[PDB]
C-alpha cells in the first residue's frame, strides 16, 4: 500500500487521470488536457 497525497492540505478538485489536485476547477479542467490531446488520426468519427 503506497500512501500518496495523504496529509494536511487538500483540494476540492483532483485529476482522475494521474491524481493531481488544484485549488480551483479551471486549473484542473485545463491540466486534464495534458492527458487527452488531439488525435485526428483515430478512426473515431468526428
Ligand atoms: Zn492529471
Amino acid at each position: 500500500g503506497s500512501s500518496g497525497s495523504s496529509g494536511t492540505g487538500e483540494r476540492p478538485h483532483k485529476c482522475n487521470e494521474c491524481g493531481k489536485s488544484f485549488i480551483q476547477s479551471a486549473h484542473l479542467i485545463q491540466h486534464q488536457r495534458i492527458h487527452t490531446g488531439e488525435k485526428p488520426s483515430g478512426p473515431s468519427s468526428g
